[PDB]
């Protein structure tokens, strides 16, 4: 049924890992559902880029011949794998202010220890990285060694929201 | 014919209960009207989130399982369902202002009437929360006992407006 | 072929008769064109509202069974019907302003003259209703009883526009 | 395949004859592409018009009876055909101001040339219209009675903007 | 599957390299991924043009008669194709400023190294052309004759990057 004809999302050259990991995932993603055969998914890839990312495709169109290939050499040349020490410098700079939800806390911290390499870390001192950084206005309610996993964090961040 | 394969109505994270509402609302529409199946139907889930809730998604993607848990957890994650006392509260702080049409006052109070618990309140009791707190301007004409359902009152109220 | 899908006309509660009545005109015609039964046609109405009239579809929902019903009611709850000596009131209210093209002012001023109870004016006395307010620039040139129908007061209209 | 069912380009009324003449070029060249017939066409005429047009369309409804009378009518209302003075005295108004292309000036004034009646120019008269506007830049060098068509003026124009 | 029905990337005349190179190729790449022949793709070449370039597609419609003399003569009419002095004088006026990316800097070099005639120079000369350019925040690290091709300069660049 078609094959990249035309769509939403299109991807610029933004230069941002969160950008650039959606774009690559709703892409892996639709090509997925819609049933589309690897050879005639390279045919149509410059039908997403619409700016200076275009020119980049112009000249790096003979370094890719698999789709596979062409996906980590666009992971390559745009999102540059920080390091470990930046991002454990960059959890413990910025405290939780006041009047903000717990959700998009928990999201953003989330997303940014996604970066580490996988299976560094288990659950346990997962929690215990981000339970240093939270205000008084939770802390005085949850004590530690009750929340076993991390739903329960928020299941009972969830109940002193609402109560407040 | 297709599953999800591109429209207008996305979902942000606005965190709100009318966006939420009128994004689950429309999606589950969608998806009775044009025939697709529960298991075809999760895998294109990703196709609607652009925002913040796209890294949401790429965190909590192993707790659902079916189509019912996964709009559930939606709901959960940002519907904040607010308790009884604040929506009470909410109802009579704000009076009917002047040079204001009926529709959309009437609207809104409907709107913020839905989100207590259902089977707690009839149509009279209902009526009778909603004529405390209208203008002087439409007061002056139709009295209490004589308006009965909820739809005499907008029925009557739009003569008065034209009548002016 | 589909059953509404998606398109770009849709309706928001903007409260004014020429919105309301091309919105309600494009949705009947895309009807008989693309050839959907009633009984399709109603689940598919929730996918054109997007604003405050999506909470006025949660509330109001149990009360339409047909598509003329459903339609009717659309057309009452915001289109209010204004009553007639307003009407005559603001056809006598603003003249015909210098430097503004013919056809404007005429489509505007048959667009009024629609919202009259129908049968109830011939065209002789509907073009002697819109005799009276027209600038001397072009009451110098054509007199009245020359101008038989509406037709011609356009095709002489813009024979001295072009002349200056 | 489907008949109007949804496209970018509408109209709105600009009153001006390049945007009319480009939708009505538009319009006419995808009913020639998508091959659709002549009855079925002019009953999806209103799903274009968004603006003031459409209560031009709900008034005007019962004039048009073929598909090429609609046309000129929509031809008729809107672009205003002007005479022949006033294009002879638009022409030798403004020149050529310097630093501008030579393309945009030449297609402009082709554009300007033709709105006369068809018949009345060859090209060697219209070359000789045009060549007393340039600036001294191009002047200098191409003289006249070298170039015969219209096409060598910008052979010759470009060569002498690429050397400055 | 249709031909040439409706798509986002359109042409208006910005007279620049990028952008009628980027809309050039988007087009020839979406007939060869579609497959639609070359008899009918000119008659559906009005359906992208949105501009002044649609009046000047209203002048030159008679000159064209295949698909490649088309595309040739939308090259020549718009892209001015600069000549080489032009190049190597704007080569060598912009240094690469401070704090600013190796890969932006090397894709817009290379897109402008694109534009000489092709079989005039190897890799090698290339890269001497391009080193002499580049910040002392890169060029105390890497010297000259280690690296040979030009995807090790990016490889060693990216690694400097991250170091800091």
């Amino acid at each position: 049924k078609g094959s990249f004809s035309n769509c939403t999302v299109r991807f610029s050259g933004q230069r941002d890992h969160d950008a650039v990991d959606e774009f690559i995932n709703a892409v892996e993603t639709y090509k997925e559902v819609e049933g589309i055969s690897d050879k005639d998914a390279l045919k149509g890839l410059p039908l997403l880029f619409k700016s200076i990312a275009v020119v980049w495709w112009k000249g790096v169109r003979r370094d890719a011949k698999t789709w596979s290939d062409a996906l980590q050499l666009l992971r390559d040349h745009f999102s540059p794998t920080k390091p470990s020490y930046q991002i454990y410098m960059e959890i413990f700079e910025t405290k939780q202010s006041y009047d903000e939800v717990i959700d998009s806390f928990i999201c953003k911290q989330r997303a940014l220890l996604a970066k580490l390499p996988e299976g560094r870390h288990d659950e346990e001192t997962e929690l215990d990285f981000i339970y240093g950084l939270m205000q008084p206005k939770y802390r005085e309610s949850i004590p530690r060694h009750e929340v076993k996993t991390f739903r329960e964090l928020l299941d009972r961040g969830r109940t002193v929201e609402r109560t407040r």
